[PDB]
């Protein structure tokens, strides 16, 4: 099995997560962010993650891949309960997280950005207006207080450091990619349980954190 991804994309992280949790090997292939042609040839549009099955066919869409992989060994892991407090917490922070992450993605050493034209494609898609990313970067200190404050509320909701509700659930798939990527944001005050969950779930999922390149 081969998984075509961008390293930064949270939807690709969800698919990566389920392989790591089930200790199922997968060959990661990172696509240049301006590569429309390869994904279009595989599944029609320019979208990732793409999973090449062992029958060599291609499947898109991240939650479809998570469910398909969870069944491969007949022992689905995502059986835990969901939590309304976690979905409201995600609903709020997703409204502004990208103001911290996108301008930092654009600047960071991700394989999908490793040619000038690939990095610039991302910026051309995602930057509202010329130099807006620098204005967002200039306002990082208000944003870093907000995420720090919201992480303190999340600190109260983490039941176990290895599963946010106490048993591995789809909330883990929705929450960890966000916390993975937020470790690219230098300055965050990480509360203790969030930090334990962040580090534990990264060890379980076999996904790296970004602390060494945080900005």
């Amino acid at each position: 099995m081969k998984l075509y991804i961008y390293d930064h994309c949270p939807y690709c992280l969800k698919a990566r997560m389920i392989f790591g949790l089930k200790n199922i090997p997968v060959e990661l292939h990172v696509l240049l962010n301006d590569d429309a042609e390869t994904p279009t040839r595989m599944v029609g549009q320019k979208q990732v993650p793409i999973l090449q099955k062992d029958d060599s066919r291609y499947m898109p869409e991240s939650m479809d891949i998570v469910h398909y992989v969870d069944k491969l060994d007949g022992k689905p892991l995502l059986t835990g309960k969901r939590s309304p407090a976690i979905e409201e917490w995600l609903r709020k922070v997703n409204g502004y997280a990208n103001k911290l992450l996108l301008p930092r993605f654009a600047k960071s050493a991700f394989d999908e950005f490793s040619t000038p034209a690939a990095r610039k494609y991302f910026v051309d898609k995602k930057e509202a207006s010329a130099g807006n990313f620098a204005d967002l970067l200039a306002h990082s200190d208000g944003l870093i207080k907000n995420i720090s404050d919201d992480l303190r509320a999340l600190d109260k909701l983490i039941v176990k450091p290895n599963a946010v509700n106490g048993e591995l659930s789809e909330d883990d798939i929705q929450l960890f990619p966000l916390l993975r990527n937020l470790t690219l944001v230098a300055g965050i005050n990480w509360p203790s349980r969030v930090a334990d969950y962040r580090d534990n779930m990264a060890k379980q999922t076999q996904i790296n954190l970004l602390s060494s390149m945080a900005i």
